[PDB]
C-alpha cells in the first residue's frame, strides 16, 4: 500500500464508528476486545502489555507504519493468517487514508 495523507475528521467518525467498539486510542485507554492502540506506530505486532494476542499477530513481528497499516485494514485476516481481529476490512483507499491520518494523531 501507499499511504497519502487525508482528512483526520473523516478518520475520527470511521473511527468511533468502525474501530471504538474493540478499540481505544489514548494513552491509558483500556484493552477491550482489542488492545489500546496508544503508540502503535513504530512499534511491533503483538507488544501491547496486558492484551492476550494470539500467537499469529505475535509471529508477524511487524513494524507498524502507515503502509502495512493500510495493507493490514484492507483485509486483516489476509495479512495476519489466525488474527482473531474480527474485521472483514475497509476496502475504500480513501476511507483507510482518512482513518490511518486519523490514527498517527490520535496514537501520538
Ligand atoms: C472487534 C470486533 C474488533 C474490531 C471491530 C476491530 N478490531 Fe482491531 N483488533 C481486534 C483484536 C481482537 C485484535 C487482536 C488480534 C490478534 O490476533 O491478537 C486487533 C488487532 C488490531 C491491531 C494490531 C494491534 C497490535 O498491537 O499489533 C490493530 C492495529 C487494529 N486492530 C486496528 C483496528 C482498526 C484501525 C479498526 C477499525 C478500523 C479495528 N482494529 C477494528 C479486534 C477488533
Ligand atoms: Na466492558
Amino acid at each position: 500500500a501507499e499511504f497519502k495523507a487525508g482528512s483526520a475528521k473523516k478518520g475520527a467518525t470511521l473511527f468511533k464508528t468502525r474501530c471504538l467498539q474493540c478499540h481505544t486510542v489514548e494513552k491509558g485507554g483500556p484493552h477491550k476486545v482489542g488492545p489500546n492502540l496508544h503508540g502503535i506506530f513504530g512499534r511491533h505486532s503483538g507488544q501491547a502489555e496486558g492484551y492476550s494476542y494470539t500467537d499469529a499477530n505475535i509471529k508477524k513481528n511487524v513494524l507498524w507504519d502507515e503502509n502495512n497499516m493500510s495493507e493490514y485494514l484492507t483485509n486483516p485476516k489476509k495479512y495476519i493468517p489466525g488474527t482473531k481481529m474480527a474485521f472483514g476490512g475497509l476496502k475504500k483507499e480513501k476511507d483507510r487514508n482518512d482513518l490511518i491520518t486519523y490514527l498517527k494523531k490520535a496514537t501520538e
